[PDB]
């Protein structure tokens, strides 16, 4: 599956932090075996 | 609004990441002033 992302940092833009977000749900979903 | 949500570090269980992924969208939910 996708490699496990990278955390921006906690002072990140808001930007990134959602970039985060989404990149982080694909994962969980994928760790889970539930991607919907 | 709830103050940033502490990350759990990359060798955190899965069960913790998912409880910083819900408390994450909870906080950007609350940044972005759009809580559904
Ligand atoms: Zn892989
Ligand atoms: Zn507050």
């Amino acid at each position: 599956g996708p490699s496990q992302p990278t955390y921006p940092g906690d002072d990140a833009p808001v930007e990134d932090l959602i970039r985060f977000y989404n990149d982080l749900q694909q994962y969980l979903n994928v760790v889970t075996r539930h991607r919907y």
